[PDB]
């Protein structure tokens, strides 16, 4: 029967067919050591002279990289093979040979070259591991919220009015690409108690930093009656579950990426530290004095990326920063009962310098307060009228957050740039392939 | 403990708290019959005079629609209540009262009014059922492909070049909203054997028909080494599994929509009929003679919606139509070995007049043939060069399809328009809220 390398350990000492591509070849006299990939993994396949037909052994002697082929053989249990298993080849059929030199040969390639050839580079071991860890998280997120009784609520991408990317529609009229679905999620929250969006979002960010895409995916849970304290608990619950799931089921992928499991274990176990904005600023300024490279943060200013980086390295797991000043936050955020100047909001910083992976807050449930803050921020009340209906009719305290998938993937996989954490990234100077 | 109506049957004869909104009130002398919604369902809650405080019984006597409230009480097991359970109220706390008349009152509303107030209308029973059946399918799709060992492969939305919606990027440069991710999925297929995208797609369709959105979601599986015959089998496997899952777990939702389960049962059981384009055209022309309202289809012309509608009503479950003429299909489709004029492609038509829910084909794996067809269709070879790399390096026969989520939801829920099958639809004359 045809099998995948994924489940090769099941079919020990058994006749199997593999369908895939030649990744690596090493012909030593009267034996070929192939490395096959079938899209589910990488496996050693030996073609010994005598055990195969001579016509087979000739093709295998001059068989280039990314040769599509079908392979028949018995699965041995070799201790000194990758993964602890190999295939003893009995017959081989070539399906396709490369037209030209395969661009991603056995050389050091620059990131630009690799990203230009991303459609091929995805076939290789490191991207392979990343996209599998990405898949694991996408499934895990669904299971997580599914069992909690949350309802997936796809927010719209095309948004009527309002930097943002604008879309030319019909007869001159224009729409904009969603930067966040939270406003719609709030409608869904009052409709279905506990919801979450899970679609793409688009920010026209001129940055070319290691944590910004023009196009990325954001999981945005929103729950009715849920408070700021509960918001952070749910955030902790999600991120710790996700990291645990990767450690449990994608340890082989982590190893391929050279990622130390012990870096992630604490994140999986929860008990995330909690700072206030005030305490966090103090700690940053304390670090800033110790290390001149870490810049200081004047109280009232927002956290730049180097502030978050330095702050996150002081802990072994994600850290919450809560209760920022109202003046540097969004209009919809509920103010702190004790301190009018603060808002009940939180960011979760991943460790090892990765910084913000989640951003959330409690939302205003009072009609006149929200109405008052709309004008204070100098926003047109017309465009947020449907948003105000959520305060006019059946208003309740509610909270939510947005989890960046690419950020979380980058952190968990230990990547240098978020672009590597999505099949085909879209940045300022990168729109291809 | 606080509970949801979702799981009310678990907490029989037990003290529970509910948090939600008042949907319906009926005050008959010395007893109030409330219908509560908490976002997970609808439950009867009785407020009898004597069993509650007098101050409570006063508020309940004049308590409008969409009053946010908290309710304490014991869950009785009343045979003559909705769902077979109710709540005997012991205490009640008002959280919020509507500012103004609730727009969606107990009147017949036009679809335009309802869609204008979609952010509120989602709270109501019929949309509630639709979005839950939508959620079920989104989870089910993930489970389906997850257990088959497929890898979710998010294709890009922003696409570099070439009716599409164009996006203004930076400094004059422009991109386009993806109409399909299949080209990228094919890259993922050769990278990961078996993949599927599950993101939004955008078509600038000037139609205002019951089955067209400007923005909708498409599940696009793609598998390496998979043939046209296997493609249809997988399509059958998916759609029959999804319909079965809805019958199994969302029968209560179907009942709320007034959807006859017996309409769907055959679709869940598989054994889908398979017509050729030729046979399908014959059958349409046979119907066309019988019924003057059904238009005829000259061989060679593409299927219009009324053709598909009439064809689909002649079967009790989805029907495959395969092997259309090459001249009216896309360049990437693999030609039929037997008949050069035909291509190995298929559409799956849902019954009851719903028509196409899936569209797929086998793909060309020969470099020169694909190169030849690119120029025949008059397409720039420059922009499809990365696509051609998939034929240059490690080419294999491969197939895939695209399943429209909103179409499938509309069919299963028995809706008159696809706009009702997505939280916030986007059509020609509909971009709000
Ligand atoms: N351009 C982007 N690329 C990738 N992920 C992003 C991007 N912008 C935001 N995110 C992710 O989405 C989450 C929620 O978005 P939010 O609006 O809170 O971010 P933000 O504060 O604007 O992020 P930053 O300040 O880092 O740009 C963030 O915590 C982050 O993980
Ligand atoms: N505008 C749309 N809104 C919602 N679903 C759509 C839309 N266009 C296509 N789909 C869905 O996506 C699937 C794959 O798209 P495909 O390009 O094959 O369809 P199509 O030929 O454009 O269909 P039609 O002729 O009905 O518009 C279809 O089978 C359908 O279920
Ligand atoms: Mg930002
Ligand atoms: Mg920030
Ligand atoms: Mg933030
Ligand atoms: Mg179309
Ligand atoms: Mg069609
Ligand atoms: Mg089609």
């Amino acid at each position: 029967m045809r099998v995948f390398i994924d489940e090769i350990a099941r079919h020990v000492d058994q006749e199997v067919e593999l369908r895939g591509w030649l990744y690596q070849r090493r012909s030593k006299g009267k034996i070929h050591f192939l490395i096959l990939r079938d899209g589910t993994g990488f496996l050693q396949a030996t073609v010994v002279q005598g055990e195969v037909p001579e016509a087979v052994f000739r093709e295998a002697d001059h068989l280039p990289q990314e040769t599509a082929l079908r392979v028949w053989g018995r699965v041995r249990e070799d201790r000194r093979a990758p993964g602890g298993f190999e295939l003893a080849v009995r017959d081989l059929q070539v399906v396709s040979r490369p037209q030209g030199e395969y661009p991603i040969g056995p050389k050091e390639h620059g990131i630009d070259f690799l990203m230009d050839h991303r459609h091929l580079w995805l076939r290789h071991r490191r991207p392979f591991a990343v996209m599998r860890i990405r898949d694991e998280l996408e499934r895990a997120i669904h299971e997580f919220f599914g069992e909690r009784g949350f309802l997936r609520f796809d927010a719209p991408i095309l948004t009527p009015s309002a930097e943002l990317f604008e879309v030319e529609l019909f007869d001159g009229e224009k729409a904009y690409l969603s930067q966040s679905g939270q406003l719609y999620a709030e409608a869904g929250a009052l409709a279905f108690a506990k919801v979450y969006t899970f679609g793409p979002t688009f920010r026209a960010e001129r940055s070319k930093t290691r944590r910004h895409l023009l196009e990325f995916w954001m999981v945005e849970p929103e729950v009715a009656f849920m408070t700021h304290e509960e918001n952070m608990a749910l955030q902790e619950e999600l991120v710790s579950f996700l990291v645990a799931r990767v450690l449990e089921r994608r340890s082989r992928e982590l190893e391929m990426l050279g990622r130390d499991p012990k870096a992630l274990e604490p994140a999986a176990e929860g008990h995330y530290p909690r700072l206030t904005y005030k305490e966090a600023v103090a700690l940053v300024n304390r670090i800033a004095q110790e290390d001149p490279e870490v810049p200081p943060l004047p109280y009232g200013e927002d956290f730049g990326a180097p502030h978050e980086a330095a702050l996150s390295r002081r802990f072994d797991r994600p850290v919450f920063v809560e209760r920022y000043p109202a003046r540097i936050k969004a209009f919809y955020m509920e103010p702190d009962p004790e301190d009018p100047e603060l808002v009940l909001n939180d960011d979760l910083l991943a460790p090892e310098g990765y910084g913000e992976i989640i951003g959330g807050s409690q939302r205003i449930h009072d009609l006149e307060l929200l109405r008052r803050k709309i004008q204070e921020f100098g926003l047109p009340e017309e465009v947020y009228d449907w948003y105000l209906d959520l305060r006019r009719f059946g208003s309740v305290p509610h909270s939510g957050f947005g989890l960046g998938l690419e950020r979380t993937v980058a952190w968990i996989c230990g990547l240098a740039h978020v672009r590597e954490a999505i099949p085909f990234p879209r940045m300022y100077t990168r729109m291809r392939p």
